[PDB]
């Protein structure tokens, strides 16, 4: 039973999500910070697939804690503990000189996660599996053609869907993947990294699925510290075609 929520405060969090509710549980006396997402209809089936890779990704890597999750035929309910701390992106923000200390702690962290051997993995989120998604979306009217990076700003959707097409086929590489590896996704505290949140994506796929997401994100910040978290990681010469197939498939989403 739910009842597990009373002493607590309410607020309800727009964090810029595609469905679920999100609510914020707050101010309980000696009661940790809590998260609910809630979602309806086909979004209770992304609350549902997030469920089930925190309750796998758990005996892994550092991720909020499932207190309770209700499925019903419309509706999911996500009760999870909160991530102490600053999103990646807001620490990068108010303190700018630590910048470099922010992108090897995220390189190292996304190794970590990377270095899961797949055979423990149970999930598939490949490139074959979510450009059907993608085509789903496009078909749907479902993505915003005004969220799109600045190279492809002012595309209308099939013409991303058609370019994106000539950068396959491509080099074969599966590793375990967080899906949404953006600077709003890692958790700083106190300096270090402290976990992941939004692992509904989480699944075997290619490593640029994960590089390309924070790759973007870190540029509107600095090139050289894009090009950091290429060598932390450990790779040499980044894929760029790998690199903007990645890109162009997170439009779509
Ligand atoms: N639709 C819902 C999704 O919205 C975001 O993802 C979107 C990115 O925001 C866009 O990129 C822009 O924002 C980035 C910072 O995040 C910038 O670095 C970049 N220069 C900008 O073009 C990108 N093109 C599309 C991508 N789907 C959230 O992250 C994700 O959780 C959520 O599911
Ligand atoms: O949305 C969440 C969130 C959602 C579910 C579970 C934990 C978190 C979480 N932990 N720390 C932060 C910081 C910002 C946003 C969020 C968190």
């Amino acid at each position: 039973l739910d009842a597990d929520l009373y002493g607590y405060r309410w607020a309800r969090d727009n964090v810029g999500q595609s469905g679920a509710t999100i609510y914020r549980l707050y101010g309980k006396p000696n009661a940790p910070e809590l998260f609910l997402k809630h979602g309806k209809g086909s979004v209770a089936n992304d609350v549902t697939d997030e469920m089930v890779r925190l309750n796998w990704l758990t005996a892994f890597m550092p991720l909020p804690t499932i207190k309770h999750f209700i499925r019903t035929p419309d509706d999911a309910w996500l009760l999870t503990t909160a991530i102490p701390g600053k999103t990646a992106f807001q620490v990068l923000e108010e303190y700018p000189d630590s910048g470099e200390n922010i992108v090897d702690a995220l390189a190292v962290f996304l190794r970590r996660l990377h270095s899961i051997p797949v055979c423990n993995c149970p999930f598939n989120s490949d490139r074959v599996f979510r450009l059907a998604q993608a085509q789903s979306r496009m078909n749907n009217g479902l993505v915003d053609a005004s969220d799109f990076d600045d190279e492809r700003n002012g595309w209308p959707v099939e013409q991303v869907w058609k370019e994106m097409h000539k950068l396959l086929p491509f080099s074969p590489d599966s590793v375990v993947t967080h899906g949404d590896f953006s600077l709003d996704n890692l958790i700083f505290d106190e300096g270090k990294l402290i976990g992941c949140i939004d692992v509904g994506r989480v699944g075997i796929a290619d490593r640029y699925q994960d590089l390309a997401i924070l790759w973007n994100c870190l540029g509107e910040f600095s090139p050289s510290l894009q090009k950091r978290l290429f060598q932390k990681y450990g790779i040499d010469n980044p894929d760029m075609n790998k690199l903007q197939f990645h890109l162009m498939l997170d439009e779509f989403f």
